[PDB]
């Protein structure tokens, strides 16, 4: 596990550069690295021309990583680069910084929740959702602990316990606790 | 034989990178050619042999000379134009310079660049390397002020020299120097 040093203002950028860098080499030989002082503490794997990532969980055996990029699909990485500077306009008018964009996907997606339940545009596919959370995460410098803990609990839950209804609802209260500190209640309230 | 693709990101540097790494596979087994819709710099773009080259459309002039924007281990030039689009460049005096001023400065405010154009082991920066940085910077500028479009088109057409003469250099220089004065709101002198 090479830890490599950041060469851009965004992790998404350093990741885009190595991804193309290592793309060829990766078809014959899996590469594997960390970024220095990654606030999200991800392990990155280049295998077979794809980039994968999972936040590191100590207790937990990881049997499941998440795709950051494929050859014809780098727009995830690129969009976190742009998004990191100017956030995101949703099609119904509004504007979200990359952190609120991620907080939204993590805490205000009932389709996502529903899919987590069921585990043990609007998507309902748990892995797709997480992958996209991962992509946002690579554009965010100094994330509030609730994005960090949020991404870790979701990525843990899916490393299967053949997870039970109990593990799901334990998770659904934890995320609510975090949705609670992340957003001021009185703001959730004016959003209906 | 020029496919046209439509801007997919706030910046051309961004779209360029998505396509570059998307077409890496085909470009070895085939050359590869295209254009961004409404590119203010009118670049024609070629992927060939795992690299991406560019040149500004001239075409009265036939182009012996094209310019490398990326290669598989060297995409940072383009990524940097994304960052510098939003936030510009931090100089050794703690000041912050925009991508436009940075392009301006490389094009108009650099005398090693000029002498090398006169001319057209090691040295500080070769002429083609200079113009490549200029092209790379260009892809990060949204609504480029005319002197930048002009300057880049000039210097580009110059370098397809056909053994261009002392006279042609001096034609270039006066114009660059005009464009300079307009760009900087120099009072003359
Ligand atoms: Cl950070
Ligand atoms: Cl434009």
């Amino acid at each position: 596990i090479e830890t490599i040093v950041n060469e851009f203002e965004t992790r998404a950028g350093t990741l885009l550069r190595y991804y193309t860098g290592l793309l060829e080499r990766s078809k014959v030989q899996p590469c594997c690295f960390k970024l220095y002082n990654d606030p999200f503490d991800m392990v990155y794997v280049m295998m077979n021309s794809k980039l994968f990532s999972h936040v590191y969980i100590k207790d937990c055996k990881v049997r499941q990583s998440f795709e950051l990029a494929s050859p014809k699909h780098t727009e995830g990485l690129i969009r976190s680069i742009e998004g990191h500077y100017v956030g995101y306009e949703l099609h119904d008018g509004k504007q979200l910084s990359i952190s609120d964009m991620m907080a939204s996907q993590l805490f205000e997606d009932e389709y996502f929740m529903y899919g987590l339940q069921t585990y043990a545009s609007s998507n309902t596919d748990v892995i797709a959702n997480i992958e996209m959370l991962y992509q946002l995460a690579t554009g965010i410098n100094e994330p509030v602990p609730e994005l960090v803990e949020g991404l870790k609990l979701v990525t843990e839950f899916v490393q299967d316990e053949n997870a039970t209804q109990e593990d799901y609802k334990a998770l659904e209260r934890k995320l609510n606790d975090l949705k609670a500190s992340y957003y001021s209640l009185s703001k959730l309230a004016a959003a209906l």
